[PDB]
């Protein structure tokens, strides 16, 4: 599907998520004013995170290697 | 719930949706770069629509007045 709305991030979480709550991730479209990663947790919550930060890169990396 | 991603339209459906498919609507955040209305259909398709189009204005008013 699409003309689906596209997910964009305008603020980012202050505080790092327990890595074992993390089920998945994606990168927000380049169409967004800001760049971002969206982590999907096990409860299926979606969280906006700052792609510059180490923990998000780590978590993304770990997710891609698994 | 937040820090959810916010929904933004980057383009608009170009065929008017038959009105009796419409289940609901929301307006996109003013943080998006473009205005929008996301219509939700009876089957749960989310559809981005130009709020400056006449039929969208109509559908929105009809939803609000019932």
């Amino acid at each position: 599907a699409a003309d689906t709305p596209t997910a964009c991030c305008f603020s980012y979480t202050s505080r790092q998520i327990p890595q074992n709550f993390i089920a998945d991730y994606f990168e927000t479209s380049s169409q967004c004013s800001k760049p971002g990663v969206i982590f999907l947790t096990k409860r299926s919550r979606q969280v906006c995170a700052d792609p510059s930060e180490e923990w998000v890169q780590k978590y993304v990396s770990d997710l891609e290697l698994s």
